[PDB]
């Protein structure tokens, strides 16, 4: 398949901006319809109406629903169809030629789209306890993938973290024996397309049952009524990009099926499930795996609270030792600082700490050469406000790479006393912090995420500015008195 | 007439009743303690000849295979030894006919065991419906709901807890033909703090029954330590004739409580009740307690939000307020007079108090300016640049010619020998509540309005975080204008 080879090269260049939520086709396993609220008439089938009905397409395209659904289930999709929100509807089992066939409902402007799947072959009050007697994050999320991959029996199950930028993170992985393994691994933000990180914030539920198939295609592709193509971003039996087949197929899952966790909105991560062997869902696995997921991203959401009110309640403590720990012969608050470094360092979040007085340089952690220091000092006039904040100096201070390891991200805060001052935070690389052991594999991914987060350092988030900026007014409270109350 | 005075004595110490050790059982099951080495009936209850029909005093510490079988003993042996009696799944037995569902816990180095009496898809639905509510109330209104079409209780109710452990009932739902219960705040002393302890520690209390004969646990005394039972996790335990008192006055005969419970304290609960005895069974209780750790979750989600989204806010109006000042010199709050209620709004609150010499300039509540002259010499004992006030009928011995008017001042004051002064007001919660014989919800509303006499809601940790984020706006943006 020479040519095709190149036609899927194409589609590897333009990945970023693909029609994810217009493929014009669906997977295998099941049938869509396309029909009219008012009426029901058929306005656009699949092209598996003949593998599994045997019924010629061709005279389907307007006709009555009556005439493939039979006209017994007819009324009963009508009554369900009546004028309603649709959010909650109870299961729809049937049965068309012998078929066995449920029946999910939604609407696409002004369309009403029937996906009929096909149907082949008292824990959840545990799954919860098991989850609120989670202590630490880290433990909720090794507890919520083990009982994700016990019930629902897939060979892995990945927890991935969006940090910063769209860039992921593995966090918690549980994996059948003797498998690959995938921890600490991060991928760029490139690998999930912006559309298909849209799908996932409207849809709780991502099933691919095989990665073997063969796109089935909607024929009329254009809806008579619209003369365009159908949006199938609410459908479960949408197409998936041959792009993420390919990574499927490389990664060695066959099967998946992803549950997106959901915080305000905010597509936090995802749940990935997947197999080495075609393996198809059932409705109550699926309803079991939602019920966890919005389940987990209350409690995920929960518990970062908890933890992130716990950062400022230890640091105002933090602030007031500080704020009364110069009470002694200080020559300088800063040469009162330099009494416990670490109670600088733990204010913030740096393991670098220095503050540069009296012509010469005071540095405690990771800090660079002290003739550098001041060279990054001499660029402090630059800021034009004591207060500074990066996760990446390279690019805002080109002469800042000698030092990568050492200062990314560098907070700082300088007293407007003209002589010499100011105090300098260093935050280390993220890439000095990460460890993990072909175009599309994870570990090209990775190698990618390698020069993508180059010199980036964690963002300083509004906690570590608030008590950033909070130490700006305390020490210019303080400092000028310490000099008058002397004379 | 002997028996209704005893029932007197005992209300007496209804404050500090032992309510974790009762000494009987409700008659809706039977209970055992072992020893774990052994497994010998240590002690056991009255109600064995009941259904068991057997002798109870050759029974305190002899073998447990003579009372459920030798094949049941040996089950529950090996479910014992190292399971840690956490996460058990359902062990159902039937001796003698009787069907028994074993729940099982351990209690001071002993192993009680409850054997149940067994009379007589949609969770994923509930929790995509607490996770479809918007706002708060819309979340307890769903909640109550789904809570009790999933239950089948005549009543629910969620109570949540506010200010120093009072009630309000904040939702409910209820079948027709019952009395209506909504904004009915109730006192602290309704709900002993024994009872609290126990709802945190259990996460469901079942009365099948209110007019339960109790079955006492014979021997009362446990022969190895000599002391009574302790029956603070067991499902079987007494309820104080007091609450059954009350559930009968109510208007009750069987309860079901869910008690949420957020970051360790409890929030509140949720209050099953039922014209007719009713009995739950495992699935039922085991879907209520999952509902209510979901709610539990959920509260606290948009509760953190409210928090954060109030502190956003606040520091809107915080820069909109200190940029004013530049307008008008006249006065350093002439600014902040120009736009009372960005005032009010800063920290909540229905009366803005801002006066220097000579002057009078409040808008909303204010009693008098001759008593805002004492209002504002209240601070000569206690002075501070951010005073507040919780109660102001204690702390001010005058505060109770205005509590409708000021009950809780927000204070801030900047140092200066002039007279100055900014000044919040808040009204009474007494005068925002409206409802429709010694045990009893409408003599339990009127006990409410004494104990709030004049207590205004609390400041908050963020109100009091505008208190002094305005003392340095206030302080700094002074002297330029005056300069
Ligand atoms: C520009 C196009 C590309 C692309 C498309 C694409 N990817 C997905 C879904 C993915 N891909 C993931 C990639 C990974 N990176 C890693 O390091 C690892 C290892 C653990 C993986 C799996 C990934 C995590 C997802 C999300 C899956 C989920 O759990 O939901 C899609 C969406 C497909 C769809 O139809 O929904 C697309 C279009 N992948 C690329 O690699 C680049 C070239
Ligand atoms: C000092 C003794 C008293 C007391 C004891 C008592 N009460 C409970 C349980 C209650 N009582 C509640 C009271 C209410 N107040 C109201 O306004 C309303 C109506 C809306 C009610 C129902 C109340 C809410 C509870 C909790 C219910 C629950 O079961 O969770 C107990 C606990 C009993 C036990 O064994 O668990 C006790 C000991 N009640 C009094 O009135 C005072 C005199």
């Amino acid at each position: 398949s020479q040519l095709d080879k190149d036609a899927f090269e194409v589609l590897l260049a333009n990945c970023a901006d693909e029609p994810i939520q217009f493929p014009g086709a669906i997977q295998p396993h099941g049938l869509l319809f396309t029909l009219k609220e008012p009426e029901l008439t058929i306005l656009q089938v699949s092209a598996n109406v003949q593998s599994v009905l045997g019924k010629v397409p061709d005279q389907l395209a307007g006709q009555t629903l009556d005439c493939v659904l039979g006209a017994g289930w007819a009324e009963v999709i009508r009554s369900t169809s009546a004028n309603d929100s649709l959010v909650d509807v109870p299961r729809l089992l049937m049965s068309v030629e012998g078929v066995e066939f449920e029946a999910l409902l939604h609407r696409s402007q002004e369309a009403l789209v029937l996906e009929l799947e096909i149907q082949d072959k008292g824990n959840m009050g545990r799954m919860l306890r098991q989850l609120h007697a989670a202590a630490d994050l880290q433990t909720l999320y090794e507890v919520s993938v083990r009982e994700i991959q016990r019930m629902t029996g897939y060979d892995r199950v990945l927890i991935y973290r969006f940090e910063e930028e769209g860039h992921g993170q593995v966090i918690a992985e549980a994996s059948a024996p003797a498998m690959e393994l995938f921890n600490g691994l991060f991928f760029p933000a490139s690998d999930i397309p912006e559309q298909a990180r849209e799908l996932y914030r409207r849809n709780w539920l991502r099933i691919i049952p095989d990665a073997n198939y063969t796109p089935v295609p909607l024929v009329p592709q254009l809806r008579p009524d619209t003369q365009q193509q159908l949006d199938l971003s609410f459908s479960t039996l949408r197409s998936v990009s041959p792009i993420h087949c390919q990574y499927m197929k490389n990664m060695g899952v066959l099967s998946s099926m992803s549950v997106s966790l959901i915080q305000g909105g905010k597509l936090w991560g995802l749940i990935s499930c997947g197999h080495r062997t075609p393996l198809y869902v059932s409705h109550e696995l699926r309803s079991a795996c939602q019920a966890i997921g919005q389940v987990l991203s209350l409690q995920i959401s929960a518990m970062e609270a908890l933890e992130v009110s716990r950062q400022r309640e230890t640091k105002i403590q933090t602030l007031q030792q500080l704020h009364q720990m110069m009470a002694t012969s200080d020559t300088d608050v800063f040469d009162g600082l330099a009494q416990q470094p670490q109670l600088l360092m733990d204010l913030v979040g740096a393991t670098g700490v220095a503050i540069i007085e009296d012509r010469q340089t005071h540095c405690y952690g990771n800090c660079p050469e002290p003739s550098d220091i001041r060279a990054l000092h001499t660029w402090m006039m630059a800021g034009g406000e004591p207060v500074y904040a990066s996760h990446h100096l390279s690019s805002v201070y080109p002469p800042g790479e000698a030092y990568q390891t050492l200062a990314s991200g560098v907070l700082a805060m300088s007293l407007p006393k003209p002589v010499d001052n100011g105090v300098i935070w260093f935050r280390p690389e993220v890439k000095q912090s990460v460890q993990w052991s072909l175009r599309l594999q994870p570990r090209t991914s990775f190698e990618i995420w390698k020069v993508e987060m180059t010199g980036i350092a964690t963002k300083w988030s509004h906690g570590d500015v608030f008590a950033a900026n909070d130490l700006r007014r305390s020490a210019l409270e303080n400092d000028l008195a310490r000099q008058v109350s002397k004379e």
